[PDB]
């Protein structure tokens, strides 16, 4: 039945519009395979559509902005895009019709509707762009009646192992096609859709901008050559369509200029299936899904109070939207250092110069092919998986669709190498790195990044222990696929905890430390004077100078949470001799916090180095890493800690702003110093973690249950009306939320941990 189960999933989910780096298009999860994608562009003169047209997503004055107003990956969904420079308002409705043995069919339709503002005869060159990688595949655009181009409907027939047989349709479409009076149109026609097939070789088929401009350039110099020049030059809007030439090819350019309002379809028919996809198919099926996703909305995200209110449940449905729709498929090299050099074991003072030095020797080697299906935190800005990103972004995927996140763990958990290490930032392939300076390309196989991961498998955990919708939930209503799931995962969850130990080890045995364990102490490796990136908290104020001594409490407290998982799924597979050695890990764990890291002068936890003297220094620099062990769920609910924890949060003058918890305290020196990214900031991660971990101590017996309840129902009020009130004002997810007035700043698009906003107006945790 497990076997049976992963089958579906595979065809359930095998198509999908998994290019979020793009505006719109479309990949199925294979590496080489069909792609497809949408490029726009208003022509207004003979030189400016190279800087109108519109292929991957970007966020300037130029774009109002974008994404889905409903999406789940199964069904499909709908996205508006706002485009200001080109004058339009567009709609890309995408749609799955399961059958047959390929992964099913889809259809998707493009509507442009001209703003108030734009000419009401402006011209808009569209092209969809289509491509195929493999070596025994076939794509061949069916030819026209026409001799300069198609009247009606674009047929490209093609086959590839993968997919079999299929056909793909660009349709007439409803809209006024601008005619050509010049003389031109006796070698070129008046105006009609037109296509390109040609070839290159598979792996720059991804650079769809250059390829294109390349065939507008080619047209251009035919014009120069053939007497064609400004004494009677022909309309810009037919200088650049291109010159109908259909045939065979691993990349087809289907063009269309419109004059005002348009729309068209894209008919993908499985020949495995029955019949073809029809535009009636299309409208029928997207109608549904609107349906199905309203239905699955109200239960899976019922807003409590004080959000109930038709606003907040827009606003629910787009910060969800916009997360789920930001999943793709990629597939590619990753950049590594694998030289494993002597300097990254930073155990010398002054490790960063030295790590400077081996980074310098530039070791580092394409690797792979690696794939990865995972959600990302910007389109515009970080197409990409990131390792503590995804932890957030599944805990409300895993609400609406558990085999989705058990799935996209799967992906993850595939990735790690022989020692347990996973990048903590996945760039797959040439179009992945296209997006990334070189500076930050190069992963290191010393650089670890929080475990989230662990809290969405807790969570699968408690509701396992307590056909799109029957397939969503197949893997907790079904206990033993549940459990093998689990049975294949838990080697690589064990094998991540063992590097974690082995890797990011704190150095106790060496130095003036007394403590209940000599093993339990962690220190991040990858910090610079400034810096910690691998901790997540790239700018948090750490003990100066950086330092082999250091032990890191926020590292301690992943630990804490990686183990009390491996207990409870490994109780649930009888690893006896395993369990114990976990609990008594814990033990220590809970004990070596206290000794290592808790201060009674400043009432909270704080990182720990070794001073000019060599004696060890606590370090306390109040904010989110001070709360680290109350955020991972450590604390027993009657500690006394917890209790000056809370205290802590509480206050105005240090944590508590009315825009939700500070980075870091007004108090603390390093308060809104240098880049200050996360010195003061309102970030919704850390938050969502603080939230949830007062309503567990809010409803429970002990002496903090209702101090508790005034801070969890406050900074859940306070944390969805600022992300919200932003959403109101300037239609974003932000990145960070500013603890002096509120406003959302640095990158827009965060969908992105800020969605977890839809699960704290959810409740019920
Ligand atoms: O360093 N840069 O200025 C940089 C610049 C550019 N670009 C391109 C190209 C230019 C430039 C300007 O536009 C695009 C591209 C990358 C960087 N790299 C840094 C970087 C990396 C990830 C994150 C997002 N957050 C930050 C969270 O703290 C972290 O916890 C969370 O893990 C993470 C992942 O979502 C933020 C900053």
């Amino acid at each position: 039945l497990h076997s049976e189960i992963g089958r579906l999933n595979n065809q359930s989910l095998l198509w999908g519009p998994y290019r979020p780096n793009i505006y719109f298009g479309t990949r199925p999860r294979i590496g080489k395979s069909l792609m497809t994608g949408l490029m726009w562009g208003k022509i207004e003169s003979y030189t400016d559509f190279q800087h109108t047209v519109r292929y991957t997503c970007e966020q300037n004055e130029g774009m109002k902005g974008y994404g889905w107003d409903e999406y789940d990956p199964r069904r499909g969904g709908i996205q508006s895009i706002h485009d200001i420079q080109n004058g339009l308002d567009i709609t890309t409705s995408f749609v799955k019709i399961p059958g047959g043995a390929h992964g099913g069919s889809w259809a998707a339709r493009i509507k442009g509707t001209l703003n108030d503002d734009a000419p009401k005869d402006q011209k808009t060159i569209v092209v969809f762009y289509v491509s195929q990688e493999g070596e025994n595949s076939e794509l061949e655009a069916v030819p026209s009646e026409n001799e300069f181009g198609y009247e009606g409907d674009v047929i490209l027939k093609g086959r590839s192992e993968a997919l079999g047989n299929y056909k793909l349709v660009v349709t007439k479409g409803k809209g006024v096609i601008p005619q050509s009076d010049h003389d031109l149109s006796r070698l070129r026609g008046p105006g009609q859709t037109v296509v390109q097939s040609l070839t290159y070789p598979d792996e720059v088929l991804w650079q769809a901008k250059p390829i294109l401009f390349q065939q507008l350039k080619a047209g251009i110099d035919w014009l120069v050559e053939n007497k064609y020049d400004v004494a009677d030059p022909p309309p810009p809007w037919q200088v650049y369509l291109l010159a109908n030439k259909p045939g065979s090819g691993n990349v087809h350019i289907v063009q269309k200029v419109f004059e005002g309002d348009f729309e068209f379809d894209i008919l993908f028919s499985s020949e495995s299936a029955g019949k073809e996809v029809t535009s009636k198919d299309l409208e029928r099926e997207v109608k549904q899904a609107t349906e199905v996703f309203g239905e699955r909305f109200a239960r899976v995200f019922d807003l409590k109070a004080p959000f109930q209110g038709d606003n907040y449940k827009k606003f629910g449905k787009s910060m969800f939207s916009n997360l789920i729709g930001g999943i793709g498929y990629f597939y590619g090299h990753s950049l590594v250092d694998r030289s494993y050099a002597p300097e990254y074991d930073e155990e010398n003072e002054g490790f960063w110069e030295d790590a400077a030095e081996a980074r310098a020797r530039h070791q580092e080697a394409l690797e792979g092919p690696y794939e990865l299906f995972t959600s990302i935190p910007s389109r515009p800005f970080f197409p990409r998986g990131f390792l503590w990103d995804e932890g957030f972004h599944l805990l409300p995927i895993a609400d609406w669709d558990i085999d989705l996140a058990l799935e996209i763990i799967k992906s993850w958990y595939n990735l790690m190498d022989e020692d347990g290490w996973i990048a903590r930032e996945q760039i797959l392939g040439a179009e992945a790195r296209s997006k990334v300076p070189k500076e930050f390309q190069t992963q290191y196989p010393h650089y670890a990044n929080p475990p989230t991961l662990f809290l969405v498998l807790d969570n699968f955990v408690e509701r396992l222990r307590k056909l799109d919708e029957t397939l969503s939930t197949a893997s907790v209503d079904n206990p033993e696929v549940g459990l093998e799931y689990l049975r294949r995962l838990y080697p690589l969850l064990r094998r991540q905890f063992d590097w974690f130990r082995k890797t990011q080890a704190g150095d106790i045995k060496s130095y003036d430390r007394e403590a209940y364990s000599t093993k339990e102490a962690y220190r991040w490796r990858g910090r610079t004077v400034s810096h910690c990136l691998t901790s997540g908290l790239d700018d948090y104020p750490r003990p100066q100078p950086p330092h082999p001594g250091e032990l890191h409490v926020d590292l301690m407290s992943w630990v804490g949470v990686m183990v009390k998982s491996l207990i409870s799924i490994g109780s649930l597979l009888g690893a006896t001799e395993d369990v114990e050695f976990y609990t008594k890990v814990l033990d220590a764990i809970e004990h070596n916090l206290d000794d290592l890291h808790w201060s009674e002068k400043e009432g909270c936890y704080c990182d720990a180095t070794i001073d000019e003297f060599e004696e060890h220094k606590l370090v306390c620099h109040k904010g989110y890493i001070s709360l680290f062990p109350f955020l991972t769920g450590l604390l027993k609910p009657d500690s006394p800690k917890l209790g000056k924890l809370l205290a802590l949060i509480g206050d105005e003058s240090e944590l508590w702003s009315p825009y939700g918890l500070r980075s870091l305290s007004k108090k603390d020196e390093f308060y809104g110093t240098a880049e200050n990214y996360w010195r003061s900031p309102v970030w919704i991660n850390i938050n969502y973690l603080a939230i949830v971990q007062l309503y567990n101590i809010a409803t429970q017996d002990g002496p903090y249950k209702e101090t508790a309840r005034d801070l969890y129902t406050r900074l859940r009020k306070n944390i969805v009306e600022t992300v919200y009130r932003n959403w109101e004002e300037t239609g974003f997810a932000w990145e960070q939320y500013n603890p002096e007035t509120g406003k959302g700043q640095r990158t827009q698009h965060f969908t992105g941990w800020t969605s977890l906003v839809v699960k704290i107006m959810s409740g019920h945790h």
